[PDB]
Formats: structure tokens, sequence, C-alpha cells
């Protein structure tokens, strides 16, 4: 288990444009295309991302390429965030993966609302942080995924993923 395998489980793999949990056009392994209700706008974003006229369908290799880019950009974004970087740096590798997962899911919305949770994580108050993380729209809207991510933050193990 690593961040790629973890996010692949949480995001799934679809080769045609579909709507995510929030109703937004997405493709591949959790690659959000747009928040616009226009399918044509989503198709245009897809073409831009892939570099060809896709008409809403991609290959597995193309999906994996976007996924590599998206994971990389999530990590780089964390490191460029002056407030978030210290929290990330304080974590072990397994909990770092949980942080990348959350950042990936939140996308452009970001994680500023998680400030109190992130402080508790930095303090290594794992059970307290887990309780605080669940007091969120995130947990309520995607509780199974949030429970997996929270267990990863709480324990620093892959227990919520390894036996699926
Ligand atoms: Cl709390
Ligand atoms: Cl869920
Ligand atoms: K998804």
């Amino acid at each position: 288990m690593n961040i790629f395998e973890m996010l692949r489980i949480d995001e799934g793999l679809r080769l045609k444009i579909y709507k995510d949990t929030e109703g937004y056009y997405t493709i591949g392994i959790g690659h959000l295309l747009t928040k616009s209700p226009s399918l044509n706008a989503a198709k245009s974003e897809l073409d831009k991302a892939i570099g060809r006229n896709t008409n809403g369908v991609i290959t597995k290799d193309e999906a994996e390429k976007l996924f590599n880019q998206d994971v990389d950009a999530a990590v780089r974004g964390i490191l460029r965030n002056a407030k978030l970087k210290p929290v990330y740096d304080s974590l072990d590798a397994v909990r770092r993966a949980a942080a990348i997962n959350l950042v990936f899911q939140m996308g452009e919305t970001g994680v500023a609302g998680f400030t109190n949770s992130l402080r508790m994580l930095q303090q290594k108050r794992w059970d307290e942080a887990a309780v605080n993380l669940a007091k969120s729209r995130w947990y309520n809207q995607t509780p199974n995924r949030a429970k997996r991510v929270i267990t990863t933050f709480r324990t620093g193990t892959w227990d919520a993923y390894k036996n699926l």
C-alpha cells in the first residue's frame, strides 16, 4: 500500500466522463474536469488535459497519466503552503499519504477549514484529531471514505485498506 494504491481504491477508475459524489463531471481516477453543468465544457477540459479530441472517452494509460500529475500536484501544493507544510513534515509516511488523500479530494476548495484538525495532527494527538476530523461536511457526505482516511490518520497503519 502506497498513496497511488490508496487513492485508486478511494477514487475508482472510469474511462468515460461521469459525475462524482458532488455531481461534477470527472474522469479517470478522480480527475475533476469542471464544476460547470455543461457536458460540452467538461469535454473541452478533457481535450485540454489529454492534448487531443477525446469526445469524453480516454484510455487506461491516459487516466493513469492524469492521476500521476494530480498526485504530484497535490504534494507540491502542500509543500508550497506555508501553514500546511509544517504539519505534513511532522507526519510519518503513512499519515502523509492520508494527508495527500484529503488534499486530493478537497481539490481547489482546499483544507483551511481543517485547521483545528491539522493542529491536533501536528501535536500527535491522534484520537482527538480523529474525533475532530469527523465533525465535518466531508465526513457526513462521504463517511466510508472519511472513516478510512481518519483510521489512517489515527493509527499510522493501512488497516482500513489492506484487507478490502
Ligand atoms: Cl473535537
Ligand atoms: Cl464514502
Ligand atoms: K470518484
